[PDB]
C-alpha cells in the first residue's frame, strides 16, 4: 500500500518545529563560535564546518536533536593507526615549534585527545553558562562520547552537540584507500574532489585495545556524507527544481523513523545508531545507481530492498565502514551477537506486518 | 488536471533553494542588531519584532523577498488621526519620561518620522561598513518606503529591507475597533487577547495636505497577521499533528504567486501588491471559518472560490483593511478603475483557459 507515503507526511509537518528551531540553534552557536574565538585560548582559529545546514541536514534525520562540527587545523601531522581499527589514530607532530600551543595537550609525543577536549569541553561550559541571554546548559560529561553536548529546554528539550575537530589538509590515511567507491554512481571525477578535501579527527577514545585510550583519535568524514547526502543522483539534476524526484531520502528517513521508534522502547537495541543506517543506505545506493532503481512510486520496494539489505547485514555480522572497508561497523567485539538477532525479529515483526509502529492516526 | 498541486510541490522545492541567504540574512540582522544595542544611540532599546521568519512563503515573495522589522518601545503616545484615514496618524507626547532620548526626533510637540528615519540610516551604515565586510547590499535611500532597503548579493539577489517600528502598549487606536472580525471563526476570547498585546507604527508618508506629509505614521499588525496565519483554523489541532490538514496556507501561496506573475509582467498592475491577497483571504476565512470548507481535495475550488471573491473585491472597488474597517484598499480615490478592470481581465482569463502564467513546469 502507499501508507509509508502518508508516513512521511506525517513525519515531513515539521512547521514551526525544524526551522523555528534553526534560528535559535543558529544563534546560539554562532554567539558561542564568535565567543570562543578571540578569546585567549588555543582553539581561537576554531570554526563551523559546513557541516550539513540545519533545515538541509539534521531535520529528516534524527530530529530530536542537532549536531555541529567546531573544526580546527593543525600543521604537519603524523598518523599512527590504532592497531587494526582503520578508525582509530594516534597524532603525533612533526616539528613542534612554540607559534603552535597546540602542544599544551600532548601526553607524550601524542596529542592527547583527553587534555584538548577537557580544556575544550571547560571553555565552552565557562562561557556558555556565563550569560543569562537564553536557557542552554551543558549535559553531563558521558563517557565515550567526543562531545560537549548543549541542553536547551526554551521551547521543549533540544540537544546540541559540539564536536572539536581537527582539521588536516594533507591526504586521507591509507586504510580509506578502497572506500568512498562511488565511480559507477557519483563517478571518478566526483570520488577524486571529495578526497582533495581535508579529512577530520574527532576526539573518540577508542575504548579498546590497550584499554579506553583517550588520546586516540577517530577519522570523521561528515562533510563527505552530506555531500553524498545532498548529490544522491546519478544524475546531477536529481531531486532539483528542474530535474526528477527519488525516494533515497524517502527510504533513509523512514529507516531511520523505524529504528528511532523501536530503539525508544527496546534498551536491548541501545547499540544500534543511525550511523548504522546512514552507512547501510550508502551501500545501498553503491549497489543501486541509476536514479530509475529509486523512483517515488517504488518507495514500497525501494524501502523494501533496504530493509532486506539490513536483514542480511545484521545477519552475517558485515557493516564495513563506507569510508573504511576494514573496519566492520557489525563486528562481533562491537555487537553482541544477541542484539542482532533481537534488532532482526522486530524489523522482520514490522515488515511482515504492515509496519504497525508506523500506526500513528 | 490538478496542475496546481504540483506547482505547490515546485514552490517547496523552491524553498530550499534560499536556505542560504535566509542564513545569510540572520547572521547579518542578528550581528547588525547586537550591534546597535551595545551602543549609545536613540535606538539601544531596539529589538527585532518577531514577525514570523524567512518560512514566510505565504505572505510574500516566494522567489525574491526578505522583510524585517525593528520594534523601538516607546512611551504613552498621543495618536491623533490624520483627519479621517485610520491608518494614518502624528505621534504626539505631552509627558516625554526624563531619559528618553526620543526627544532629539521632536518638532515641537510632534515626532518626526523623517528626523528619526534619517538618524536610522545613519546609525546603520556606520555598522554595516564595520560589521566586517559582507556581500548585502546597503540600498538606494527612496521615497515612501518606511525602509532602509538592502538585498542579496551573494548568490542571485534576494531582497531584505529593514523597517523602524515603533512598539505601543497602549489601546488600539480608535479606527481599529470595528477591525478583525474574527468572532465566529477564531473567537472572541482569542481576539480580546490579540488586541491586549501592543500595536505598531511604521513611518510611512501619505497623500494629503500636498502629498508625503512629512510627519506621518501609518498602522502595522504584521504581528497580529503572523498569528492569524499560523493559527487560522477554528479548530485548534488544524494543520497540526494530531489533527486534520486544510489548503488555507496554500490557496494563498497560489494567489499571491498568481499575482506575481501577472505583476512581473504588466506595468498596469503596479497598484496591487501582496497585502492585498492578504487581506483578502483573511476576509475569505472569515466568511468561510468552518475548517471542511477548506479541505485539502477541495483545494482548486477553494482557490477557484477566492479567485472569485477576489475579483468582487477588485470590481466592486470595496477592500477593507482588516484592521481598520473604514480604510478601503481598493477604493476609488487608491486604485483608479483603468487598473482594476485591467486586473479583472488577466486574472479571468487566467483562471477560465486554466492557467498558462502558471506553465513554467
Ligand atoms: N554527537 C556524537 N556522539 C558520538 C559520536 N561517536 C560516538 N558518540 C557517542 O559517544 C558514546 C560512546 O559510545 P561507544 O560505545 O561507541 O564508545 C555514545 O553515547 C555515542 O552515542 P552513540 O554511539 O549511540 O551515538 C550517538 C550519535 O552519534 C552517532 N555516531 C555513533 N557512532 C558514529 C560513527 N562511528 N561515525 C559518525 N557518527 C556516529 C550516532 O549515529 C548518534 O547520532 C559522534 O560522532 N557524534
Ligand atoms: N516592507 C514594506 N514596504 C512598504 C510599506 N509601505 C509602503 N511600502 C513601500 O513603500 C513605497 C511607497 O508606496 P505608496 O504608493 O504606498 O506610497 C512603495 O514602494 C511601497 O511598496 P508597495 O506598496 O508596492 O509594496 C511593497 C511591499 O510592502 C507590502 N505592503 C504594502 N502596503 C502595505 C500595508 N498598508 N500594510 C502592510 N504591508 C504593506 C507590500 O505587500 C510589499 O511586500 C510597508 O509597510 N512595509
Ligand atoms: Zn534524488
Ligand atoms: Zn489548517
Amino acid at each position: 500500500p502507499d501508507k509509508l507515503k502518508k508516513v512521511l507526511d506525517k513525519l515531513r509537518l515539521k512547521r514551526k518545529d525544524i526551522s523555528e528551531a534553526a534560528e535559535t540553534v543558529n544563534k546560539v552557536v554562532e554567539r558561542l563560535l564568535r565567543r570562543m574565538q578571540k578569546r585567549e585560548s588555543e582553539f581561537k582559529g576554531v570554526e563551523q564546518l559546513n557541516t550539513g545546514s540545519y533545515y538541509e541536514h539534521v531535520k529528516i534525520s534524527a530530529p530530536n536533536e542537532f549536531d555541529v562540527m567546531f573544526k580546527l587545523e593543525v600543521p604537519r601531522i603524523e598518523l599512527q593507526e590504532y592497531y587494526e581499527t582503520g578508525a582509530f589514530y594516534l597524532v603525533k607532530f612533526k616539528r613542534i615549534p612554540r607559534g603552535n600551543p597546540l602542544s599544551h595537550f600532548l601526553e607524550g609525543e601524542v596529542l592527547s585527545a583527553t587534555k584538548m577536549l577537557s580544556k575544550f569541553r571547560k571553555i565552552i561550559k565557562e562561557e556558555v553558562k556565563e550569560i543569562k541571554d537564553i536557557d542552554v546548559s551543558v549535559e553531563k560529561e558521558k563517557p565515550g562520547s567526543p562531545a560537549v553536548t548543549l541542553l536547551i529546554r526554551n521551547p521543549e528539550e533540544i540537544s546540541v552537540d559540539i564536536i572539536l575537530a581537527l582539521e588536516s589538509k594533507g591526504s586521507w590515511p591509507i586504510s580509506t584507500k578502497e572506500g568512498l567507491p562511488i565511480q559507477g554512481w557519483l563517478g571518478t571525477k566526483v570520488r577524486t574532489n571529495l578526497r582533495r578535501e581535508p579529512f577530520y579527527l574527532v576526539p573518540k577514545n577508542a575504548k579498546d585495545g590497550n584499554s579506553f585510550q583517550g588520546e586516540t583519535w577517530r577519522l570523521s568524514f561528515s562533510h563527505t556524507e552530506k555531500y553524498i547526502l545532498n548529490n544522491h543522483g546519478i544524475e546531477k539534476t536529481c531531486c532539483e527544481s528542474s530535474g526528477a524526484k527519488c525516494c533515497r531520502k524517502e527510504c533513509l528517513k523512514l529507516m531511520k523513523y523505524l529504528l528511532e521508534q523501536l530503539k525508544k522502547e527496546f534498551q536491548e537495541l541501545d547499540a544500534f545508531c543511525s550511523y548504522h543506517v546512514k552507512t547501510a543506505i550508502f551501500h545501498m545506493w553503491t549497489q543501486d545507481p541509476q536514479d530509475s532503481q529509486w523512483d517515488p512510486r517504488n518507495l514500497s520496494s525501494c524501502f523494501d530492498k533496504l530493509l532486506a539489505f539490513f536483514l542480511e547485514c545484521l545477519r552475517t555480522e558485515k557493516l564495513d565502514h563506507y569510508f573504511i572497508p576494514k573496519f566492520n561497523l557489525f563486528s562481533q567485539e562491537l555487537i553482541d551477537r544477541k542484539s542482532k538477532e533481537f534488532l532482526s525479529k522486530k524489523i522482520e515483526y514490522e515488515r511482515n506486518n504492515g509496519f504497525p509502529i508506523f500506526d500513528k492516526l
